[PDB]
């Protein structure tokens, strides 16, 4: 399974493709948003904006991009337990920016494709796989947390 090697690989590749903090975060955020405008909606953060250029290269956007980029770092690293202070994020989302269904799947997917494309020319099939699979893992964890000791019912 996934294992050490796999994990490392994914992690590194990610890290490499990512490298560009600001850009990285912003791009991801924008896509997600335009991808799943549901995102736009949830965002009370920014919404005066809602167009091509606006998302393309927006102040706030970029700002969030970094935070986004940065955070994931941990989750994947632990290369055993992205549970750094991942709980924190989880709680956060639970309360405000909930893990709205497919939302995360989308995020994950988009991020995946984005990266590979950006700083290839890995795509290394095996690599692509983990990457996506990795996001999957993350997602599963967060939700379990949420439902079972976050709110749930
Ligand atoms: C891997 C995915 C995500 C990571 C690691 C993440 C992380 C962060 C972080 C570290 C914060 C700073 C405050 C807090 O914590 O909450 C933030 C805030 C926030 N995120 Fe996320 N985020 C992700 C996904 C999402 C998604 C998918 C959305 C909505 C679909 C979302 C909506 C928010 C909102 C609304 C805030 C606060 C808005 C504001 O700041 O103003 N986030 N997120």
């Amino acid at each position: 399974g996934l294992s050490d090697g796999e994990w490392h690989l994914v992690l590194n590749v990610w890290g490499k493709v990512e490298t560009d903090l600001a850009g990285h975060g912003q791009e991801v955020l924008i896509r997600l948003f335009k991808s799943h405008p549901e995102t736009l909606e949830k965002f009370d953060k920014f919404k005066h904006l809602k167009s091509e250029d606006d998302m393309r290269r927006s102040e706030d956007l970029r700002k969030h991009g970094n935070t986004v980029l940065t955070a994931l770092g941990g989750i994947l690293k632990k290369k055993g337990h992205h549970e750094a202070e991942l709980k924190p994020l989880a709680q956060s989302h639970a309360t405000k920016h909930k893990i709205p269904i497919k939302y995360l799947e989308f995020i994950s997917e988009a991020i995946i494709h984005v990266l590979h494309s950006k700083h290839p020319a890995e795509f290394g099939a095996d690599a692509q796989a983990a990457m996506k699979k990795a996001l999957e893992l993350f997602r599963n964890d967060i939700a379990a947390k949420y439902k079972e000791l976050g709110f749930h019912g």
